[PDB]
C-alpha cells in the first residue's frame, strides 16, 4: 500500500463573517474577516485510484463554510460574555459593560470560548469529520484529518485528528 | 518628458471591517470582509528618479486603512437605515424592522449611502488625495490617481479622478 | 453620476479543456489547460449602491466556464482540419495526415478557428453578453465589457467590446 | 550536524497535458490540466552552506516535467482500458464502448493504472529520484524526497519516500 | 479585424540584482531585489490565430532579464555618482563621500540616471522592443507595448510606447 | 488540551539585501533578493483563546527582518573571504582574487560561514526565539519554532528548534 496526503484549498471555501475577540482584561471592536479553510489527509491509494474523491471534499468543505459564512460568530461558551436572549435579538454584555445587540438570525452560535482562528479551527475539523462521515472516512483507509483556517491572508491556525 | 504609472499594493493595505447591505427591498445579514486597497496612478518621471517616492504612497495609504480597519462601517446617508442614538451606542433599525445596536466606537461613520465596495471606493479615493495632499501630488507632477478596493479576492471595484 | 470599474475573477472561473493548435504549417500534439476567466466592466453605480450586483457576474461567468470545462475544444471553422462524423464520433484529420478520434459528446464544437486564447476569449465575449442579458447590462449602465483568458498562469488574452 | 529542509516550487514545474480518468463503473469525458510539481526534501547543511544547489532541482524537476508536457498521458496497466495498436495511434475503448484514437507521438505511456494525481505523483517522485541520482542524492546527505502534483490551484496529492 | 491585448508575465521574467537609490541629497545604503517584468501589448488576431505567439514574447523577455540579472546595477547617466575604473574594478564615490567598489564584471552598465523602477522599466521596454525586432512586431500588426517592472510585490511601475 | 499550530507569514516580512555566494572553488557575482521569512510554531490553545498572539508574532518577525533589510550581508565565518577593515568600509577580497569594498555601515556582519538561504534560516530562528523571549514562548506552551526562508518565490529553505 502507497499514502499519499491530499490538500484542498480554494478561495471559495471561505465564510465573510463579524466577530469580535473578548477574554479576561480585553475586547476588541467588532470587526470581521474573509476566514479560508483548507483541509489535508491521509490515507493509502485506493483501487480507483484515489484516496478520496476531491469533488467529496470540496462539497463537504464548502457545507460547513456556507453555514457559518455571512454571520456574526458568536461563542456559546465564553466565560465574559453576557449573552441575553431579548425579543429575537442577541444582546451581548462585555466586561468594560460595552453592548451590543443582534438578530439572533444574523449569528451562528458555535460551542467555542472565543471566537479565535485556533477556536474555530478545532470547531470546522470536528464538523468536517461529520459531514464526510468517520465511516466513510475509514472505507477510503482516511487515517488523518487536519483544517487550517486563517482569519486574513497573514495568520493561520492549523489543528488535526488522528482517526 | 516620460510618462509612468505607479502602482502600490499589499496584504498590508486591509481593513477588517464589520457590514452588511441593505437598499429598498433587500438587507443581507451581519457580516465581515478584510477588505484591501491598491492604489495606482500616473505622472512624470521627475529630476530625482521618481514620479512619487513608493515610500509616501505607502504610508498614506495604511493611514486611511488604518482609520476604518477593526470597525462596523456605517454609512451616514443611507435612505433605508434608522440610525438612533441610545446612550454611547447606535441603534440601527432596518425596513424589515430588524434592529442593530453597536457601541459608537465600534463604528466608522462614512459619508456615503451603502458600504458597497464602489462607494466605499469613492470614498477612500478622496480620503487618499487629501491625505497624500493635492498640492504635493501637482508638485510630482502626478495627473491620475485611481483606486481599487476588494472585498474579498475575487470581487473588486475600480474608481478614478483626473487631477 | 460617478463611473466605477468592477471585476470578477476567482479560480471557480476555470474550465479544464484539451485541445490543440493547428494552422497552416504547423500542429501542436494533443494536450490540455485549466483555462481561467476574469470579467471587467464599465457603469455607473446605481441607486442600490452597485453598478451591477457581484454575484449575478459570477453566475453567468461560471454558466459559460461550466459549458466549456471537461471537453475536447474543438474548433467548427479550421482551415486546416478535416473533421468528419463518424458514428458517434468526430474523426479529425490535420494537413500532416495525422489523425483523431473523440466521442461526440467529449467535444465542445465552438465557432471559431482556431482554439487560441484570443478566439477563445472573443467566443467567451460574446457568450457572456447573452447570459447576463444585453439588454439588462444596459438598464444598469453598463457601457463596457471585457473578458480575460488564460491559458495558464502566465499568458493571457484579453477582449473587449463597447456596449 | 544541522537538518534542513529545501523547497522548490515554481509555474515552470508544469506539464500541460490531456487525460481522462476511469476505473470500474466511471469513465469522465476527455479533458486537460496545467499540472503543477513541487519537490521538498530533507538533508544536513553542507560544508559548502547548502543542503543540495537549488539549479539542480530545478534543473531535474524540469526535465520530468518537460516529458510529460504536451502529450495525453495514457495509463500502462489500467484494469479498465483496452489499449490497442492501430498504425500510428493508440486506440482505446472504454468500458461504455467510448473510443478514442491518438497518433501515439502524441501520448506518454506511464506505468500506472490510473492517470490521477496520486499516481501520477507516485510516478514522478520515483523519476525524479533518478534523474537527480540516488547516489549522488546520498553523498549530498538527503534523507528524504517528497513530491507534490497539483491538477489545478485548488487539488494536490502529496507522495514521500525515505531514502 | 478584431483587436487583443495580450499579457506575459511569470516569476521566471526576473533578474536579480544589486542597487542603491542616490539622487541630489540621499543615499540608500546597498541592497537588493528580486525584480520582476511584466509585457502587455495590443495587436489585431492574425489568420494564424495569435496577435503573435506567446512563445516568442516568453523568449525575449527571458533574455533581457538575464542580461541583468545577478549584477549590480550601475547607472550611465547618474548626477550624484563619481565612476572611476580602478585596475578592473568601479569604484564608485557618493556626494556624502561614501565610497563602493566593485568587479567591473559584477555591474552593469544601463543608460540611466538612477536605478529606479521607473528608469529600468523605460529601458527594458526600449530593449524589449529592439530584441523582438520592431519590424518583426509591425508584420503582426502590434501597435502597443507596455513593461511593468516590480521591485518587490508591492511596488510596480509601468511604462508604455504607441508604435 | 488540544494542540494548534500557528503560521505567520507576510510579503512584509522581508528583507531587500545585496549577497554574493562564495565556497571552494566557486564565487557567484554581487546580487540581491527580496528574502521573505515565515514563522511556524506549535502549542496548546491557552484561556484567552490563543497559543500566542498573532499580532507579536508579527511585531517580532518584523523587527529581525528589519535589521537585515537594506544591507549587504556579510558572513562572518567564511573560509574563503577574506575580509579587511579599510577606514569605514570593509574590503572583501575572494580566493579568485576578485575584491570589494563597501561601507562598513552598509553591511550586516552575520555569525554565518555562508550567505545561504539555509544558513540565513539557522540565524533568523536563533534570533526569532530571543527576540519573542524563550521564557515567554514557553509560558504560552510553546514547543516547536520553525522558520522558513526565502530567496525568491521559487526557492526556500526550512529549519527548526524543539524547545
Ligand atoms: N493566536 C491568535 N491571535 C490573534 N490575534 C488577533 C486576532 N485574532 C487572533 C487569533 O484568532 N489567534
Ligand atoms: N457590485 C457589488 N455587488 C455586491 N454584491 C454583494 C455584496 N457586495 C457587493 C458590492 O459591494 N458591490
Ligand atoms: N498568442 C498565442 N500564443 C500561443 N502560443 C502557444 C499556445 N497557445 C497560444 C495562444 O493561444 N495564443
Ligand atoms: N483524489 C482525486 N480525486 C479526483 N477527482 C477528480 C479528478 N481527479 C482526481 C484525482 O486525480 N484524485
Ligand atoms: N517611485 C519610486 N520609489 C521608490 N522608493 C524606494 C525605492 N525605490 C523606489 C523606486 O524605484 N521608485
Ligand atoms: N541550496 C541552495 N542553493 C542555492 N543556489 C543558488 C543560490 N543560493 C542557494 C542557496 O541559498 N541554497
Ligand atoms: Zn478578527
Ligand atoms: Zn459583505
Ligand atoms: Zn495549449
Ligand atoms: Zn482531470
Ligand atoms: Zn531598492
Ligand atoms: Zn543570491
Amino acid at each position: 500500500d502507497q499514502i499519499a496526503e491530499l490538500l484542498v484549498e480554494s478561495p471559495l471555501f471561505s465564510f465573510n463573517c463579524a466577530h469580535f475577540i473578548a477574554f479576561k482584561g480585553f475586547r476588541a471592536t467588532l470587526h470581521g474577516h474573509n476566514y479560508n479553510v483548507s483541509l489535508r489527509l491521509r490515507g493509502n491509494i485506493q483501487g480507483d485510484g484515489y484516496v478520496i474523491d476531491f469533488s467529496i471534499l470540496k462539497e463537504k468543505v464548502r457545507k460547513v463554510c456556507k453555514q457559518l459564512d455571512h454571520h456574526f460568530i458568536l461563542p456559546m461558551y465564553s466565560d465574559v460574555l453576557n449573552i441575553q436572549e431579548v425579543n429575537d435579538n442577541f444582546k451581548i454584555t462585555c466586561e468594560d459593560n460595552s453592548e451590543y445587540s443582534f438578530p439572533k438570525r444574523d449569528c451562528v452560535q458555535i460551542p467555542i470560548k472565543h471566537s479565535s482562528t485556533e477556536e474555530i479551527g478545532l470547531y470546522i475539523l470536528n464538523q468536517l469529520i461529520e459531514e464526510i462521515d468517520l465511516p466513510f472516512l475509514k472505507t477510503r483507509s482516511v487515517n488523518y484529518m487536519e483544517v487550517t483556517v486563517s482569519e486574513s491572508p497573514s495568520q493561520k491556525a492549523t489543528v488535526h485528528r488522528n482517526i
